[PDB]
C-alpha cells in the first residue's frame, strides 16, 4: 500500500531540553543535525546496532536543496516516541528538509552515506528554566 | 530573432531519482549542482565531449547573487529531454540561480569559468520507495 | 514566579555607533555576534569578572537552527541599559536567534560552551555621519 | 544640512555586461562584493588612487546582519554614473546591504578595514547574448 514520508517539522525540537543529534559521515565530509528532542537519553539495545532499525536516504530535492529519507522499524519508533518531547511525532516513513547551509555539504559529498549514528546531547545550565518558562 | 532564457527551475529535479550534476571549476574554486533528474544516465557519444552541444556563462545577478546561463546544441536537449523525469524541460537557451552559499564561491573566483562537466549520480537505498510513494 | 525570556531584537544594533560583541569558544570553533550598540565601552569593575552577572545558554530550536539564552544580574542589566544607544532594551531573561551561517557552528561543536567574553569595538571612519544622518 | 545614504539596490548589476568588483580587505579575512555594472571598464586618473574619491565603512546592523557606506567624491560619481549600464544610480551617500553569508566573514574580523581597491570584472562567452536578449 502506498505511504505518505511525514515531515519531521522543527517543533520535535523543543529547546531547553536533551537532544539527540544525527551524525553522518559522507565519503571526510561531514553534517550533524539535532533530530530529536527527548526526555531520557536513547539506549539501543546492549550490543544491536542503530543500522537495524534505521536506515537513511540523501537525496536532492532542487539546485542546492537537499532531503534525508528516513526508515524507521517498530522497535526505534516505539522507543522514540515514548522519550520524545512533543507528543508522538515518529513515523515508519519520514523526512526533513536541509537548509541551503547543510545542503551544499551533502552535494559536495555527492549524496554518498558512509556511516551515520545517534548521539546523546546534554542540555545548558540554564536548561531547566528555558522549558519551564515558556512564553 | 529574440528568444528568451528561461529558468530551469528546481522542479527538474525529483527526489528518488538518479540525477546528473553539474561539475564547474573556476580559477582551485567548485561548484557541484544537482542540474537535472533523470531515468537512464547520460552518454555523451564515444569520443565526443561534451563541449560541443554546451557551453556555460557564469554571471552575476547582484551584489552577492550569481547566475549561470547554458547554450545547449540540439543532440544534447534531445537527449536530455528523453532521459529527463519531469516532462521535456530543457530549452536551447535557459539559466539557474544560484543561492547566496553557492554565488559567494563563484564570485570570489572572479566568474571565470576553467572546465566543466556532467556526471550521472546514483541513487539511495530507499530510492525506489521515494518515487513511488508521493504525496 | 514565571518569566518570559524576551527576544533581543536586531534593532538594539544601530549602525553608526561603536558596539559590544559577544564572543564565544565552543569545544576550536568560535563565534562572533553584535551583541548591543552603546554610546560608552562596557566596563566590568576592576577585578571582577563577566561569569558574576552573565551567563550563556547555547540550545537549538530546529533541525539547523539555534538560540543563546542569557542570564543577567542586575548590577550588568543596569550598566547595560545606560550604556544602550536605543531604548532600555536589557531584560533579566534574555534570548537571540542564530541564523542557519551561525547556527551550523554552535551544531558542530554540540552546544558545549567552554569560554565567553564581551569586547568593545570600535566605530568606523564614517560612524559620525552614518548614526546623524537618518532616514 | 541631513542626507541620506541611499541603497544602491541589486539592479544596478545588469547580467551580460563587465562589472566592477569591490575587493576589501580586513585585518586574512576577504570580501569580493559585484559593485556596479559598467559599459566601459573604470580607469582612476594615471597616478592618483582610489582613496581620494572614495572612502567605506563596514557597520553591522544587527546581530549577524552587516553593511557597507559608501563617500563618493563629485569626480569618481561622475565617472561611475557615465560608465554605469543602469540609469545614473550613484549617489555621494550610499550604502548595501550585505547577506548573512558575507555579514559572518566581516564580523569575525570585527569590522575592521585593512585596504580596499575597484577592479574591473570581464564578461563571459554568452555575454553578448545574455544583454540582448531579454524577457
Ligand atoms: N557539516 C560540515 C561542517 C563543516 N564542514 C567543513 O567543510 C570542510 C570541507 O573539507 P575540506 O576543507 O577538506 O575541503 C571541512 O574541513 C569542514 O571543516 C563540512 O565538511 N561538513
Ligand atoms: N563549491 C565549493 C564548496 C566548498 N569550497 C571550499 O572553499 C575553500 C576555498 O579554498 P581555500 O580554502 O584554498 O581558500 C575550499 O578549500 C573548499 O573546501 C569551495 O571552494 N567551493
Ligand atoms: N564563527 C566561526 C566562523 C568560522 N569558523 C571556521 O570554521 C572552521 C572550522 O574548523 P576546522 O577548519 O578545524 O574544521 C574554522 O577553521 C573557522 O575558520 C568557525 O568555526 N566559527
Ligand atoms: N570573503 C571571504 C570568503 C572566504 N573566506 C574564507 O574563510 C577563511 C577564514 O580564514 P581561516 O581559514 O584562516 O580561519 C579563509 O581561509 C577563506 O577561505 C573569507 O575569509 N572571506
Amino acid at each position: 500500500s502506498k505511504h505518505s514520508y511525514v515531515e519531521l517539522k522543527d517543533k520535535v525540537i523543543v529547546p531547553g531540553w536533551p537532544t539527540l543529534m544525527l551524525e553522518i559521515d559522507f565519503v571526510n565530509q561531514a553534517l550533524n543535525i539535532p533530530f530529536l528532542s527527548v526526555k531520557e537519553p536513547l539506549q539501543l539495545p546492549r550490543e544491536k546496532k542503530l543500522t537495524d532499525y534505521f536506515t537513511i536516504d540523501v537525496e536532492p530535492a532542487g539546485h542546492s536543496l537537499v532531503n534525508i529519507y528516513f526508515q524507521i522499524d517498530d522497535f526505534l519508533l516505539l522507543t522514540l516516541n515514548s522519550l520524545s518531547v512533543y507528543k508522538d511525532p515518529i513515523r515508519k516513513y519520514m523526512f526533513l528538509r536541509l537548509n541551503k547551509e547543510q545542503s551544499k555539504h551533502a552535494i559536495n559529498a555527492a549524496f554518498n552515506v558512509f556511516s551515520y549514528r545517534l548521539r546523546n546531547i546534554g542540555v545548558g545550565p540554564l536548561g531547566p528554566d528555558i522549558r519551564s518558562s515558556g512564553p
